[PDB]
């Protein structure tokens, strides 16, 4: 197969509305945020404006092809794929996608989607101007798929962080959690990302 | 049936433009706001910028399937479903939907749609910096379907509200009302949501 | 007929690009603004930010059905209908439509479309802080259809009936009058409704 | 023919990606800006926010019909027409179109497209608070078509300016410019609009 | 062939989702920024708002036609073409495209795409108010195609198209080839690093 044949097959049999569950087991979605910049912090309102790469991986076996004498991977527009309906539960702006909306599909059906996102959050900005810094927690999970349909798992903290930010990263921790909504008995899995950061140049003058 | 068959059937037959009235009774729509954040308040202009989850449920029997050896629920893009034409009558900004535009459909045709919305309102902000706080009333009902076509029913306070807001919720009440427009004799049902909130000390 | 049949017929025979003229008479479009809020006023720049319901009615006989044992009215997405190409000639922002983009269609082909719009205008804000107030004129007409294709008419109810009690401003008077403009370029006249909003800052 | 038949024919045989050149002559595009408002001026940054009607006309003979017992003109959505790929070379914001995106098509194939646009420009704002005023020059041309494919020609310009603006128009001049760049052998046309305005 | 036939052929067959690799060589993409304006600079936050022409060229032989008694070039909407998935790795805003989204296609399959973009960047603004000025580095490369699929190469006066009305002036522009690696994957991504040396006029 060549790239043209693989992309044709995906475009033609793309069920983007259909979650690719295998034998009624959940789709395992891995999520890791790589922080690139912290642009605005407001200690009065407890709001932060951040740029991050949202590394997202899952399997969709309906995409798979025989890689013998074929590409091992192709770039696919996400409009041609099912993508997990992830939301940041404490976002106060829509995610602004800064990058081309293409995912990488591996011949075994693994999908890697990593948009660069600018987004504003409600989180704890207290201590940003101190040595120990602020800890802003961001919670990401499926909006509509509970734990029997989607599982969410986490996958240098400053490796891609801008050296030119007014802020610096002290630590990033990413832990699995579970939330319940009042309407409904099912739990939703989430990743809770704790961004420990502080303002550069905190000497009193 | 599997998910692929159910979603195919819904996409092919759901009639998103067709209100799913049964035997000329109104469609019963339930609406409840869960307040998540209060972002900006202006006591001079009487404007508030709020984030809320708009829990919306109704029945559409045209979506129903036999759940024997089948999923009991599916996630469906709202572009493939009829959705009630709800509007906040005192909104001064378009609703900004922060979440994926998917609804949950149950095999009996019950639909659950709960977008996270950021929206600005004209309401009473007087007393926000006092112990008793401000009471901002938000009115939500059908833009085009009167009470013979859509009924709106409300059916805890602070449960999902951000601990990091500058504001705190003292009380939320959600009560059924009716409005009439000058053009037309028919009443439109609404839910009136009273948000009692104050600036934290 | 049921709602499903009527909406199917409209969706299938919808010519949304085709003005529904009858026997080469103009389409009579009625426009009435119901002011809901005055949000920002700048007396230096002569700019106002207003929210209004734009009550818009016209006839499209291609939509009509026999109402015997049928609904008298249905809700239709405006993407399935011809709608008049109305513009506010002194708007300085795009109209922000706050409401679901549905119209009501009556079995005789009458259409009622009433979006809630937030929009900014260039108009006379002088006198806003006085007892007699400011008079801001908003002109709304067809962008491309002259008077032989579209006529715009005010309708024949309290000016403040839907106006927010929480606005910093109050309405003293609203008048809505028919106006015609003829440009040097072109022989044809373009109709508008001129809406005069007399308002002031509350004491 | 009636309006329904003409609009059907246009929608069905619309090649909106195909420039309507006749016998390898350029498409003659006329552009005139009618200034409506000057909203924000910054003399420090040399930026202005303006509202104008962009009167745009050209011929597309593929649209033409016999006007005997037929309308002389119809309103057509611009998504059903070829439109010139005009850009304002000194714009610093996307054009905000304030009006319905319809053009008028005449039975001889003339197209009249006149959007109301709000747009921000980088131009000379120096002297805005003086008697002689500022002169802000706006250059509009085809982004991808050289002079053998599109010619741009100027066609009152101040007549419909808002009496309520903080600013007033002293003069508008609109001239043709033809530019050959070092990169490329072909000439590109533009219209250069000089807006002489001042604070009242 | 006339323009209508060429544009019909491209619209029917161009495969915009398909990278036009020849015999498993990478697609050679040339990228050069022409700076038009510097609109806002913040020395505290190290942010700049810039307008530039992103001159972008590559070959797609699936677009080619016989130019005998035919146009040598046509204008094509980029929705009908494969375009490289270029991103500015240090952008902090979406690219605002100010121009019609059309490319020029030459009869040999060369594509020339040059959008005018307004975009905000995180870069070194230190020294902007000094004689030596600031040097702001912008890195542009493929978001999803590594060096075996896309190669990036740089291709007049640095101020030739720069606005005389900017508060800033350009001292120098240099454009060099580099490579980046991401943690997920062993493969390198080629980029152009554009160094904009500029200062405040006043
Ligand atoms: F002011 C008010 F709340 F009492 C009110 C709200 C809405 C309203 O009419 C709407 C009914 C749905 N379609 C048209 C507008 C009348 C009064
Ligand atoms: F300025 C002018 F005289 F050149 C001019 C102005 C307007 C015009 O047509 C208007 C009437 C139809 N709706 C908006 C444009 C033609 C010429
Ligand atoms: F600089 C350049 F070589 F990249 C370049 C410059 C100008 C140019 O054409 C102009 C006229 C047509 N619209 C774009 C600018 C093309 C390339
Ligand atoms: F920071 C940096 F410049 F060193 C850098 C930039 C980009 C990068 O990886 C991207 C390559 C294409 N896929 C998305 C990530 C790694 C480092
Ligand atoms: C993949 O292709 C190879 C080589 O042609 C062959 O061994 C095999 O049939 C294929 N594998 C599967 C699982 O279909
Ligand atoms: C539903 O499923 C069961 C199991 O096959 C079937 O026997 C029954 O008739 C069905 N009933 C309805 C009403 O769908
Ligand atoms: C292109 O067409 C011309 C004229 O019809 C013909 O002479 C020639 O063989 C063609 N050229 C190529 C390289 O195919």
């Amino acid at each position: 197969l060549d790239r043209a044949d693989i992309l044709y097959n995906i475009r033609q049999t793309s069920r983007p509305d259909v979650i690719p569950t295998q034998r009624d087991r959940p789709v395992a979605v891995s999520v890791s945020l790589k922080f690139i910049n912290i642009l605005e912090v407001n200690e009065i309102t407890n709001e932060v404006d951040v740029v991050f790469w949202q590394q997202t991986t899952w399997s969709d076996r309906t995409l798979a092809w025989n890689s013998s004498h074929s590409p091992d991977q192709v770039s696919v527009p996400i409009s041609s794929l099912w993508v997990p309906d992830l939301a940041a539960y404490n976002a106060i702006s829509k995610p602004e996608v800064l990058t081309p909306q293409l995912a990488r599909v591996v011949s075994d059906g693994e999908v890697l989607y990593m948009p660069s996102i600018r987004q504003r959050f409600s989180c704890d900005v207290s201590g940003v101007d101190t040595e120990s810094g602020a800890t802003c927690r961001i919670k990401i999970g499926s909006w509509t798929h509970h734990s029997r349909e989607i599982s969410v798992d986490p996958t240098d903290d400053s490796e891609y962080f801008s050296q030119y930010s007014r802020f610096e990263i002290l630590d990033v921790t990413q832990k699995k959690n579970s939330v319940t909504y009042s309407c409904c008995p099912e739990a939703y899995e989430d990743v809770e990302v704790s961004l420990n950061f502080r303002k550069k140049g905190r000497s009193e003058i």
